[PDB]
């Protein structure tokens, strides 16, 4: 039995998960958002209480407005960097894809439905069919190459064009679309490792973006998981109390539920106990 192990049975029959999730929260640093409250990026955020940090907002470079709801999260210990981000709107989807071009972005990780529970919440950002999709505001177009449609995702490898050069890039999209947080961290990993096998986390490529409709709490699950497990690799005893909280400083309330909390302690040992 490990350490991490030992401790989530102790949460678990003591029944203390909640307040560790409230101490995550009280401990939790507030960071200034100023240009997020913006009146001119008012329709550029998808949710009023959702908004990245000044000092970690991804910056659209050489735009009239630079600001988009995405957050560089840099984890320099694991070498692991994420991109996350919010479900794009409608007049946002090109902002969303000049992101993706400046920082060398090699895929996309969708953790959410288009629709769910009678709302939508992303928009319809990459085409389903051989249909060209065209972003005149940024100067993009997206087409779809291929689909791999799986049991509880679907992958989609897409050709992100800029019309303006001619330049051509290939974006991996990796779309989980069967997120309830699930029973069995099974289907999570073998998830999360697709998208480590296709070398997107590597550090020869951008961050890869990570995004569900609001970004913080599914998208910190994945981001959690897979940080703490590369820190494992190190051989290193990690604290994912710390580890969390240490996130959470480059965006604001990663993990929402005490239950998505729970659900990242058992896919971080499960997911160390299938590599032995
Ligand atoms: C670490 C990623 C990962 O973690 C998982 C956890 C489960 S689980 O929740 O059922 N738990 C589990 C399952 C089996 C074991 S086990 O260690 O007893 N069996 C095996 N380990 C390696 C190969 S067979 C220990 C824990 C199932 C599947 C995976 C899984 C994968 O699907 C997976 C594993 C590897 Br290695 C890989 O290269 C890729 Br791609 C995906």
């Amino acid at each position: 039995p490990t350490t991490i192990e030992r401790e989530f049975e102790e949460l678990d029959t003591q029944r203390r998960w909640q307040p560790l999730y409230l101490e995550i929260r009280n401990e939790s640093h507030d960071y200034p958002h100023r240009v997020a409250k913006f009146p001119e990026n008012r329709n550029r955020n998808r949710y009023r209480d959702v908004s990245p940090y000044d000092h970690s907002r991804v910056k659209l470079q050489n735009a009239e407005n630079d600001y988009i709801n995405a957050s560089l999260v840099d984890i320099e210990e694991a070498q692991r960097s994420y991109i996350l981000t919010q479900g794009p709107l409608p007049n946002t989807c090109c902002h969303f894809w000049l992101m993706v071009w400046q920082q060398k972005t090699k895929a996309v990780v969708m953790l959410n439905r288009i629709v769910e529970k009678e709302s939508v919440k992303c928009a319809q950002y990459w085409p389903t069919d051989d249909q060209e999709m065209l972003f005149k505001e940024t100067g993009f177009s997206v087409k779809l190459l291929s689909e791999d449609v799986k049991s509880y995702y679907t992958v989609h490898l897409l050709q992100l064009e800029n019309i303006n050069s001619g330049e051509t890039r290939t974006i991996s999209h990796f779309h989980y679309t069967t997120w309830p947080v699930p029973e069995s961290p099974a289907s999570f990993l073998n998830f999360l490792f697709k998208v480590r096998e296709s070398g997107s986390l590597n550090p020869d490529h951008g961050p890869a973006v990570i995004h569900c409709s609001a970004g913080i709490g599914r998208s910190g699950t994945f981001s959690l998981v897979d940080t703490c497990l590369v820190l494992m690799e190190k051989g290193d005893d990690i604290n994912i109390k710390q580890v969390l909280l240490n996130m959470r400083k480059y965006r604001m309330g990663l993990i929402q539920t005490p239950d998505q909390l729970r659900f990242s302690y058992m896919a971080i040992i499960e997911g160390a106990k299938c590599i032995k």
